[PDB]
């Protein structure tokens, strides 16, 4: 029967309540009990604070009116306010201390996942202080998780006026008995309850959550840790840059701060970074997640030599030039990781810092052809199969749904033997026609990749493997160099192709290399262990790339 | 006969020459004359410096090799190096001090405008120092002005080896007698001259420029100040954000640093900021130049109410939310300027700073309808003409070339009377069918706007004028507020519609308002006086929006 949940911001979604700092300021400054709370409510509906909450005046205009109220209240109480008494200082510290109440936000996110319509209904102000960015950042993090945000200063109404509850019901398209309303101020619940809404008085979070569980029949407390926030492709800013007449690169962009370029592997997309993009932007970075050349909405020319590392790296430099970025942090995975090590070796001035997931830096051997080194390792047999143009394309393009369902699996769900691929005659020869869905991905996520590969097929992506000799000759020019800029290597325990053991001599070439290791993680690092990848990247970015 | 000009970077396009700091370091540290220059060239083609210039090793690997060379040279000279002697400190200070030689860059830009192919051919290194960004920024500013940039460390060859000159001629597709070559090092000219190229030894800039003038027949010295760098639309990064199901906003993006959002007026485009975009990005800002709703590649729904200020401002807030920007500096002109004042009044937390070109902030009068205020001023008569849907569209869409040629004119070139528009029956009734081209714009620039307005016509743009009453009712909610965030008002002397006198009472509402004034400037501020607009905005951004 319940289908909507409304939360207050102050004292419910964000703690501590700014209204609660008045009480602690009185105790600390030895002022009479309730003095600051009386100055705050001085005048009722015609008072300065109601004008502030309705949007009539801004926070900076209200501050000197609250100071007059503090002096008028002190005169009647026969007391004096300290010499260094400042409403501005008190409110700046209170607003700054207020952080998201993670268990409450998690309960709102869980209710929304179970079909509920969620909203924030709050009494708030137009913040024009020099420190207003701190509040703006808080509202941005919260608003993306709610269907509606109704702020008093924008609608010209305040709680507890009954018109704001009528406006709320109209916005929700719901009747009062279908709505749960959470607030920490008793007076604000009274009108919601007169209409017939379920009300919860929030004193402590745990008791409020227990009441919320009992009334919704959904478990909110003691539940498992949720996955990080993912991207909705239709909500992203899409960017397009022409790097050369026939080549245009597509990317998705989120955040402000130092530029971080994400480079996916084979056969993937910018969408393989869906769990890292919101996390990295929230950490204070401007994230650019590319569709590499040959993929998705980026150009996919047919010529093999359009995908050799020298051309790919030069186009990435042109990409930074056209965007007006002197530097970017480069983070790659699989083929993208191979590219980011070569960006650091050939264009160090354009690379702020470099990180690779799974892909180690392996220097070229001038005495041995790379095609002969691939034969020496039986797990790289699928790369010999990828050499002849047209062969692997026909198999991989035959059934796109089967291709992605067979590839994107956790280490214990594997359905492909990566060795004896050539001898067997294919990649999917001993594979089921209808593979089960992996616990790592949803059907909707698989369909995104299917839609992307319907456009240009596998020719461009497979050409990344068909320049072994050209790449070898190019890399041989860098054998005398070392990587002396900040660098991170992240290994994945259960990647049976790019094994952690293949990275063990990297310190000889990158002496100050930092490391990360992920246990129980397969090849598809980003979607296998997203919380762990995020934590490793954010910690390294904050210390070495800033 | 001459058709190509090649310049060296160090000592020619950038001064002072890093190679010249060795001489001044010797004089300051009382070291024997030429000691540091001998350590620098120690070994010839097999020496550390040649390996550095060929790209074999990076700058950080070369530093300890140059220190050994400094000690070996001091042993033979029977002298001692000071206690705090550091090659790293000497090179960091030398690279940092090197700035663009503006008269030389201006001469290269002039030669390129006259049909010459220009190139930089330089002996340079792979910079991996922690301070490498400074060099990266320098190379980015320079490379956009040249057809080719050939760096020794990328091609594996150095000057004076004859193969680098052969490689240069092949890249230029020119024979030696068609090439002018400028270098400050005599030894580097010798191979160019043996091939038959015209060579200029650069000791001082003025004498080199006089020699260059005599040999090309083009005046380079004493010439007028050139216009700021403009945008080539096909070289920009284009971004697209869906703010609501039927509405997608297009923007162009350049630079890194604090976000600056540019909002054009009627009937314009993101292209009206072509002279500000490279200047603002070079100053250290991330520039987002919008196609406002109804224009160019942004959505243009037909409904009138889709263009009222309340909807337009809310969509600009959603635009920041989808890009992950908590704040942006908002700069507007004409209708865009009207929008940026309302963004500051209703969403101050999202606005870092606000600037308007020509458009003053005029508060709503609750006693007077805005339609009656427009009749009181005869110069706003064209706005009454714009009220009836379909009428102004038919006239403005009839001949697009004529429409833009008649509108985009300097103050002394006007061909339209803005009063008695309704009585005359149109805007172009007493206007020439084939107006002359204004000195402000080229034919190519006019054609860009023609192409943009061929897509959605004038309905969307004209709807910005058809919400007078709705905007008035909305603005009346903000009559009790003041603008207390950083603000700039720039007036244009010869704007006969948005006269500077209309801004005189703005200090009552924006007490800390900063001002700018442009003499001999008409309505089309950005393209009329681009150098002056840039200087005013950059100075204000550096002091108030950072
Ligand atoms: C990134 N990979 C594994 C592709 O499946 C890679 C990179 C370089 C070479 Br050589 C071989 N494999
Ligand atoms: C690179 N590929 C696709 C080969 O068809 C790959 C890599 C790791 C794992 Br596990 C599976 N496939
Ligand atoms: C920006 N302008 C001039 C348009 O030509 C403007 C703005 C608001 C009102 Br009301 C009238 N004109
Ligand atoms: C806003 N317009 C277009 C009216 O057709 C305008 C503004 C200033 C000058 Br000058 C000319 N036109």
């Amino acid at each position: 029967t319940l289908r909507a949940a409304v939360f207050d911001l102050d004292g419910v979604l964000a703690l501590p309540a700014v209204f609660g700092v008045l009480g602690r300021t009185e105790e600390a400054l030895a002022l009479p009990r309730g003095l600051l709370n009386d100055a705050f409510q001085k005048g009722g509906p015609e008072g300065a604070t109601t004008r502030l909450m309705k949007g009539e005046i801004t926070l900076s205009q209200w501050i000197p009116l609250m100071e007059e109220n503090c002096r008028k209240c002190s005169e009647t109480a026969k007391v004096c306010l300290p010499k260094n008494f400042s409403i501005k200082e008190i409110f700046d510290k209170a607003i700054s201390a207020r952080k998201i109440n993670r268990p409450m936000l998690q309960a709102a996110l869980m209710l929304r996942k179970k079909g509920f319509t969620t909203a924030i209904l709050t009494n708030t102000w137009l913040d024009d202080r020099a420190e207003r960015d701190g509040l703006a950042q808080l509202m941005c993090e919260l608003k993306m998780h709610f269907d509606f945000l109704i702020e008093s200063c924008q609608v010209g109404m305040v709680k507890p006026e009954p018109q704001i509850y009528k406006f709320l019901l109209d916005t929700l398209k719901a009747s009062p008995s279908e709505v749960v309303f959470l607030d920490d101020i008793g007076a604000n619940l009274k009108p919601a309850r007169d209409l017939g809404m379920v009300t919860i008085l929030v004193q402590d979070t745990d008791t409020a959550l227990k009441e919320l569980e009992k009334v919704t029949g959904i478990q909110l407390l003691n539940t498992p840790a949720p996955l990080p926030t993912s991207c909705n492709p239709s909500d992203m800013s899409h960017g397009y840059v022409t790097v050369k007449p026939r080549v245009r690169l597509h990317f998705v962009e989120l955040g402000s701060g130092p530029a971080v370029c994400l480079c996916h592997g084979f056969p993937e997309s910018w969408y393989s970074w869906r769990y890292q993009i919101p996390a990295l932007a929230q950490a204070g970075y401007r994230v650019l997640a590319m569709d590499m050349k040959g993929y998705g909405e980026s150009s996919a020319p047919p010529e093999i030599e359009e995908y050799c590392m020298e051309v790919l790296c030069k186009e990435m430099v042109t990409f930074l030039d056209k965007l007006g970025l002197s530097q970017a942090v480069f983070i790659g995975h699989d083929w993208g990781g191979m590219l980011v090590w070569y960006m650091a070796l050939f264009y160090p001035e354009r690379v702020r810092a470099v990180a690779s997931l799974n892909t180690p830096f392996i220097p070229a051997n001038p005495n041995m052809s790379p095609l002969e080194s691939i034969k020496a390792n039986p797990v790289f047999d699928y790369q010999l199969y990828f050499q002849e143009p047209g062969v692997a394309e026909a198999e991989l393009e035959q059934n796109l749904s089967r291709t992605f369902k067979s590839l994107f699996r956790a280490s214990d769900e594997s359905v492909l033997s990566m060795h004896k691929v050539c001898e067997a005659g294919g990649l999917f020869v001993n594979s089921p026609e209808e593979p089960s869905l992996s616990r790592m991905v949803t059907e909707e996520e698989i369909q995104f990749y299917v839609q992307q590969f319907k456009k240009s097929g596998f020719r461009g992506p497979l050409n990344w493997y068909r320049n072994m000799e050209r790449n070898w000759k190019w890399a041989c020019k860098s054998l005398g160099r070392k990587i002396l800029i900040p660098a991170l290597m992240v290994t994945a325990e259960k990647d049976f192709v790019l094994v952690p053991q293949m990275s063990q001599h990297m310190e000889d070439w990158i002496p100050h290399l930092k490391r990360g290791h992920i246990e129980d993680c397969g090849h598809w690092t980003q979607m296998d262990k997203p919380t762990e990848v995020n934590q490793i990247l954010i910690k390294w970015l904050d210390s070495d790339a800033r």
